[PDB]
């Protein structure tokens, strides 16, 4: 009740910034997440004992893969934290509750392979969930963990507040399927430019939260250049493992996933920043102006990838 989680001074100040890195000390990540829940939501939002038990079961259900791991989960929750704190008044009490949990849970039981590889391999999950295959699995594991004894962090909500929050989390997790991002941003682009965008319209909020999820999910490109660059090494470690597996099924992998096209990484990063990252944080800055630091950081990292191509790094 009177027990505030605190952090050392450098973390207490920098955790409030979009570019914060959670650091290499795994054992601090739970405490960092609880700190973010308490400040964006209140010490009232969750029974501390249930929350801690939920956090530790979630961590246990992330795997030891180079990129889609427990650190990624907490990184994406921190970006969401930064967005919610910079837009205090735009979000309901349930959305604040739901979205940090959604971000922590959004890649639960990821195996380091794309939806496309699961379909080519003919993995059982690809018969149970024909599109957004891993993302429907992630939401399924989130419901699972919520239903374990002592793990219902939402037990103080009404039947209907409970159903609203699980529906927020479901849509938020589905939206991290990057195949869905393109259409969702196009729609938001038009709605904003024709002034039809209305945050009282539930299906409009849904799209805005979807874009926030893409923004948080991609936030490695919004960090200090050495974080951005070292995170890309983890991303490629997964992509090239998938490419190897693709070649074992007798399938030429896409360039992203072919370790024989290492040389072309800088140009692939450019395509990605131009086709996905920049448009994402641009539309997000148009809809929520205080998130401009993410656009500005993304632009800075594009410019660093351009230097790498020119030989100046
Ligand atoms: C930085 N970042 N953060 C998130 C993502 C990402 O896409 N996702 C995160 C993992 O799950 C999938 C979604 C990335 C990223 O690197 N994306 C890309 C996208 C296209 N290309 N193409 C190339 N090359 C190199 C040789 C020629 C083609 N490399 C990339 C890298
Ligand atoms: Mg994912
Ligand atoms: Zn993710």
């Amino acid at each position: 009740g009177l027990m505030q989680f605190t952090l050392p001074v450098r973390l207490c100040k920098e955790i409030e910034l979009f570019h914060f890195d959670i650091g290499p000390f795994e054992n601090m990540w739970p405490g960092i997440f609880v700190y973010m829940v308490h400040r964006s939501c209140g010490t009232s939002c969750f029974e501390l004992e249930k929350l801690c038990r939920f956090i530790m079961s979630v961590k246990k259900n992330y795997r030891r893969v180079p990129y889609h791991n427990w650190k990624h989960a907490v990184t994406v929750a921190h970006c969401m934290y930064a967005i919610l704190q910079n837009n205090h008044t735009l979000f309901t009490d349930l959305e604040r509750k739901g979205l940090l949990i959604a971000c922590l849970c959004h890649d639960l039981d990821h195996r380091g392979f794309s939806n496309s590889y699961l379909q080519k391999f003919d993995h059982p999950l690809a018969a149970l969930y024909s599109t957004s295959t891993m993302e429907q699995h992630h939401f399924s594991q989130t419901v699972s963990i919520l239903q374990l004894e002592g793990h219902n962090i939402f037990s103080t909500l009404s039947s209907s507040e409970y159903e609203q929050v699980l529906e927020i989390i479901r849509k938020a997790i589905i939206a991290t399927d990057l195949a869905l991002y393109f259409g969702n941003r196009k729609q938001l682009e038009e709605m904003y430019q024709t002034g039809s965008l209305n945050l009282n319209n539930q299906s409009h909020r849904d799209r805005v939260i979807g874009l926030m999820m893409t923004a948080c999910d991609l936030c490695s490109v919004t960090k200090l250049w050495p974080v951005t660059k070292l995170t890309a090494n983890d991303i490629y470690a997964e992509f090239w493992a998938e490419g190897d597996e693709m070649k074992k099924l007798g399938i030429q992998p896409i360039p992203m996933m072919d370790r024989d096209k290492k040389d072309e990484v800088p140009q692939g990063q450019l395509g990605f920043y131009n086709a996905v990252a920049i448009p994402c944080y641009t539309t997000l800055t148009q809809i929520l102006p205080p998130t401009e630091p993410l656009l500005k950081a993304c632009r800075d990292n594009l410019s660093q990838w351009e230097k790498v191509i020119r030989g100046e790094e």
